[PDB]
């Protein structure tokens, strides 16, 4: 049911500052290697207003390096999928509602993303587009009421040097019950390896791989 | 422009743990005394599985006593209108992110509202629909950034007695450059006062006024 | 137990990022009028480095006119006393806890008092001395697992202007069995009426009543 | 400056609750393998009426080790030494603030530390000592108005299961100018290896690693 070899289809509706817009993404990956990279469009909305930074880590924790002794949530999930739900709570205060509905259909997963962020001041980094990506970062995962939550505290640098931190809470929801998991990690980092410049067109990557920290 | 008896009309679209929704509202309410009512009928969705309780503050500062010795940056925003933005953060870490963009046709305030809660956990008061009202509050109001920013932690009381609490953080956003208020108040209060047994009809109220604290 | 008019005395014993200091003061007030006042000297790490505002509010529920349908937790509890414990955290990063152990001697009180701040960054306004006073502010109280909580979301004002945010979490622990009130709230008006120059010597006001939000 | 082998004394001085206490240590450990351990003895207010866990962190990041390609700025930092501030948010609303200055003598750091948790619920975790261990971590370091950050989103597992978070917030200052280094992570994983029955006596260890993140 998981190939070495996965296709990715998906589509975000969304608003940010209560501006809409909508992008979608084709895209290919390894889930066994915890790699992936896609092809993102913005359809409409555009240009967008606000950096394109904050809706990557948007655009599927299947797409991350188990090793064998750590139950893997996301891929036992499927055929049948699962969802999962996030909030992005920046440090000046905006904050990034997401949610993704992610099925399969034969060798791609379907994603269908709502997005929507808050209070971001104007001269911030996100509305004024001063950020420069995401540093590598290490999600930790736990169980809790029956599925699984993931916290990380991550930050973008930005273009002056520095950094504008965010603290990720994310629940992942197994649309059918699978065997869950103990404590563990997911390191991760997420590129924006090429775009256009009003970022129309989009060409993201990601690589992540769990693990279960010093020994 | 402001007049004494004014209506509403709205439209609110939105999802909750990633199932979506929609409600639509007609109302009235007289601003220069603060108190305003509505009827709210489910569109989409329903029957809502969430607490509906989360949902009744984002359906108009316009609505608010203003005294005239404090600035009233919401009835000056008219006839343009203006739009906000709001987080409520609840302690369970379940987090509601909403918009309304307000607009005046003639008598009728028009309202554009988006509503996305997430990670409420199922055993939650929210999920569960435990809730039995917000309390009364006190927002606290003052400028940045050349907007109006409204802070208050508030609390729902539940079924069981005790109090679930939710951090309020909203942007006002004027369409048009208007004179911007001191620091100031708006003691508020909420009520659902009728609704059938799954919420797909609801007559909701709220009386606000504002002030400046103590003195008196 | 309570007088019209009584004492107060206490001591606070801190730290600001990890700078030592010793507070001493003497002061009066009337409970049922929520008023009081008095004078703190600095005794151990002055000049003090930073703003002296973030302790003010350290420096007893006990004054604050409460009406005679809302339940007080505060001056039920004594002859016996009262203790308070305190996270007020700025939007900054700052934060700090505080306790103060509330005790009865005849007609004064008497306040042992902790304090400590950490992470204030150097070019903020606590660190720089840019706050000029705390607004007025409405606290929300409620119950929970038998004692009495307070949050407030408050502000500073600063010297540029604008204001500098707090969310101050308060729980109150009566040491003997009172009246638990109902969901209510107190509103606040702490001044520094006087000071020299280097905070050496303050004179600090509060203005303090409770009551149950709209309507009045 | 710092020798492959090194000691360690230190005293913490601190309260819980507004409950005052006191704790010793003498311990030893690598600071180019990133290991230690310690011995701590109550000295004052025992038994403790409070989880051990929540000290355990308080109880030095020059014992970490630091890869030759990622500026280490605590080693730089003697013999002069370095001083750190930290908040400790828990999921519930207990707050624990700590301070420690380090100082060098000989081949033997000695730490003075100040530690004051707040509003730790009576039926939580740490109250009602149901915390097991500190789950591993992942710190992440960064500069900030030229000296070094630490967040960390961590967890304590309970008893019966399930996780307690905490989110680390913690600003080192070195006591002198030393070369910063870019952003970077440390992971942790701090145990107590043994303990007598009410936490008088606990060995404690900590192993702790610099890395760059992904790959490798």
């Amino acid at each position: 049911v998981i190939k070495p070899d996965m296709k990715i289809k998906l589509r975000m509706e969304g608003a940010v500052n209560g501006h809409p817009f909508a992008i979608e993404g084709v895209g290919l990956g390894k889930p066994f290697e915890g790699k992936q990279s896609m092809d993102l469009k913005v359809k409409e909305g555009g240009p967008l207003p606000f950096a394109y930074d904050i809706l990557t880590t948007v655009f599927n924790r299947v797409f991350a390096k188990y090793p064998e002794n750590i139950v893997d949530y996301f891929k036992q999930s499927f055929p049948e999928g699962y969802s999962w739900e996030r909030s992005m709570n920046y440090e000046d205060g905006g904050i990034c509602n997401a949610t993704n509905d992610i099925t399969l259909d034969g060798d791609c997963y379907i994603y269908e993303i709502r997005f929507d962020g808050v209070n971001f001041p104007a001269n911030g980094p996100v509305m004024q587009k001063r950020t420069v990506k995401w540093e590598p970062s290490t999600e930790k995962l736990y169980v809790r009421d029956g599925v699984l939550k993931g916290d990380v505290n991550t930050a973008l640098s930005l273009e002056g040097g520095g950094h504008y931190r965010c603290d990720f809470k994310t629940t992942y929801k197994a649309k059918k019950v699978v065997q869950l998991p103990d404590y563990h990690f997911v390191d991760h980092h997420i590129e924006i390896k090429s775009h256009d410049k009003d970022y129309s067109n989009v060409n993201l990557h990601e690589h992540a791989e769990a693990h279960s920290g010093l020994p």
